[PDB]
Parts: C-alpha cells; sequence; structure tokens
C-alpha cells in the first residue's frame, strides 16, 4: 500500500518536514496526489533557487510541460485570465495564458529560457509588459487557503514555498517513465531516493496545515 | 556550414524525397527551419501513423511540449480560436487552446493519452464537444499557403503530410539536447542519424514546392 511504501521516507509530519528543509536548501521534493484524483508524483521546486541543471532535469524526466504555480495576486498582477473561460478540463487545472519572458530569451524553450521566464513573472516587482503571451512556460492559479481549499499539486506547491519561508511561487512537473507512461508511487520512491528528493503526499499536507493550525 | 552538414543526406530535392518516404512509412523526420530564425530542429510525426512509442520518445528526447498542426479548417471545425487574441510572442506562434481528449484518457500527459487526443482532434469527422478544454496538447494553426507563405515548423509539419499525401496532421516538438540546451544542426544530425530520420530544412521545401509547382 502507499501509508506503507512511504514510511520509510518518515511518518506524516517527517515527510512534510523534510520536504520543507529541503526546499529551503535549494532541492526539489516530488509530490503525489490522492491516489483517487491523478495518482501522480510531480517534481517541485522553488523558483527562489531554480536552476538550469534542475529545469534540465525536469524536462529530461516529466511531461515536459513544465507550469509555474503563482497566487491569485502575482497572476492577476502578471494580467494572466485563465487560458479558457469555461474550463471543463477533468480537475479544472487553472492553466492561464502560456507565457514567454519579453526580453532575455530567445525561442523560450530550453531549460535557461524557461528559468529566465519563470524568474520574471515570478518577480514581486513584476509587470504584464515583462511577459509576452503565449509562450513555452504554463502558469497556473492557486486556490486561495491552499491544500485546504482544493487537494492540487497546484496548491500544494505553493503551500510548500510558504510553509518553508520562501517566496510564494514554484514549479512543478509530472514524472514520466521513459516508455511515455506516468510513474506510480514505487517509481516516485525510487526516483526521490536516487536524486535524494524527498516524497510527500497532499494528504500529508492537510493533516499537516490543520494540526498546526497553518493560516498561509 | 549548414549546406555542407546536410550534403550527406542528399541535396535539396532527395533531402525532401527522403523526408515524404519516411513519412509514408509511419517513420519520423528531422526539420530545421531557417539558420536566423529559430535555428532549432523539430521531431515531425504524421497523426494517421502515430503510436505511443512515437510520442514517448518525443516526449523522453524533446521539450516535452508536444503540439498538434492543424489547417485552419479543422482548427474551425474543432471550435479552437487563437490562445491569445493580441498574440506577442517573437514569431506569432499559433498556438490555439490547449486540448484534452474528452473521453478515453486520464490525466492526459501519459504517452498513450497525449495520442489518444491527437488522433480524436485530427479526426476528419471530430466535433468541438470530442475534446475538453485546457489540456496537455497545443494545437498550432497552419498558415493559407503552408511554406510559401510562412517558413514555420507548423507550415512544414502539414505541407509535408500534404505532399506525402497523408491526412493533413503532424505533431512536432524541438530537440533537446540533455542539459536542456536546444540541439542545433550538428546534434540533430547525429540524432537523426540514431534513429533513422531524414532531416532536411523548410528552405528545402520551399524551393521544392517552387519548382515543382506544388500547389496544396
Ligand atoms: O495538469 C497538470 C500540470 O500540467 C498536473 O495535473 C499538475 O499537477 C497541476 O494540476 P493539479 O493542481 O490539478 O493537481
Ligand atoms: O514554438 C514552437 C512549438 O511550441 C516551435 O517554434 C514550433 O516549431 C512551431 O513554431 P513555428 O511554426 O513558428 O516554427
Amino acid at each position: 500500500n502507499q501509508s506503507s511504501l512511504l514510511a520509510e521516507f518518515g511518518d506524516p509530519i517527517t515527510r512534510v518536514e523534510n520536504a520543507l528543509q529541503a526546499l529551503r536548501e535549494g532541492r526539489g521534493v516530488l509530490l503525489l496526489d490522492d491516489e483517487d484524483r491523478e495518482n501522480e508524483g510531480d517534481i517541485i521546486y522553488a523558483v527562489e533557487s531554480l536552476t538550469t541543471a534542475q529545469m534540465a532535469l525536469m524536462i529530461r524526466e516529466c511531461s515536459g510541460i513544465v507550469c509555474l504555480c503563482l497566487t491569485e495576486a502575482q497572476a492577476d498582477r502578471l494580467a494572466l485570465p485563465p487560458m479558457v473561460v469555461n474550463n471543463n478540463s477533468a480537475n479544472q487545472t487553472a492553466f492561464t495564458v502560456s507565457i514567454e519572458a519579453k526580453h532575455g530569451v530567445t525561442t523560450g524553450v530550453s531549460a535557461q529560457d524557461r528559468v529566465t521566464t519563470i524568474k520574471t513573472a515570478a518577480n514581486p516587482q513584476a509587470k504584464p509588459e515583462d511577459l509576452a503571451r503565449p509562450g513555452h512556460v504554463f502558469p497556473l492559479r492557486a486556490r486561495a487557503g491552499g491544500v485546504l481549499a482544493r487537494r492540487g499539486h497546484t496548491e500544494g506547491t505553493v503551500d510548500l514555498m510558504q510553509m518553508a519561508g520562501l517566496q510564494p511561487a514554484g514549479v512543478l512537473c509530472e514524472l514520466t517513465n521513459p516508455d511515455g507512461s506516468m510513474a506510480k508511487t514505487p517509481e516516485i520512491i525510487e526516483f526521490g531516493k536516487l536524486h535524494n528528493m524527498p516524497v510527500l503526499t497532499i494528504e500529508d499536507m492537510v493533516q499537516y496545515r490543520i494540526q498546526f493550525d497553518l493560516k498561509l
């Protein structure tokens, strides 16, 4: 089972604390949502410490559709409305229009270029004109309340940054097996051991936020 | 130089003919745009013969942002308007809203799921309701006239299918080096030898279409 498989990463509180410390150290984490939801594990990195090598790993090992999780306030500052008015995706994934840094990039898709765009968008002083649309980074609007309002990786990403005392922006991408199928828990666990990345779940975060009374 | 490097794939007419034959055989090709444009090589596959293994290779080896090149007529049939009204991307890349098959998929990102979405969208009998929006496949509207009107990989993709007598839909994705930088011509050539994929350029296609008087 999953509870049993994740036991070696510690108990739920420990899994959360280890993930937060990894982010504070500039390392990535692996976040699983509910088994009855997507049942997928995303690599998560903080934007603050994001490097080209970390983006290259996401591209190499994940779906390649690398998303930028923002607060509603930051997406509003950037003038990024939802990509679609009537979202009928299964989870109502909150894609805004896609973005490219207006300056400092070329075609936008290289690992370096994606980082430039992400840092440009996540800048607390950013303005809409700093970003061209469309582009090759995919922002996502986290719901107010985080994982206590919506049990998505989007909310998990922003909550992890806030809980770790980091600027409230992170990137995510779904871990993919070489044959193109999506990684499930055993493969996620093995990837996290290989890359020294903590694994935790949305359920871990929810019970952690409830018990420590963690508004954000 | 590039002319010299591609000489081993044949002369320009031969490079085009070999690419067309590969597509007819269900194989992929590598298309380079102008050195002074993106200077990137895209893997191209025909939708008609697209397999999970081909999609997995694109995800593994390319940017992961896999695009579906459609005619204007097919995008209109699907009710896919441009993603952004005032496109200010550098090349005015003609992204529509992103799409997911409404049925037959789960999270949409697995290689199989992307193929299901692509085949669903490319179906000559498709209807808008067959696709959820947003999603994890990125359609692109090819300009009328193809590479004789716009020298993009988008037009190259649809033109190649039409020139090969295939249904006029193809997928593309930018070849990426493991370190996250974008592949340039020497790496593209080496990838095409490794994977038995012909390499050709947009310039090859333009002069080919002009000289053989090829409306499409
Ligand atoms: O679609 C996705 C990104 O492209 C993934 O599902 C991502 O994990 C965000 O979605 P959510 O917040 O719904 O879990
Ligand atoms: O952005 C892209 C896809 O995401 C690439 O540039 C793609 O090759 C299509 O663009 P174009 O037709 O302008 O060459």
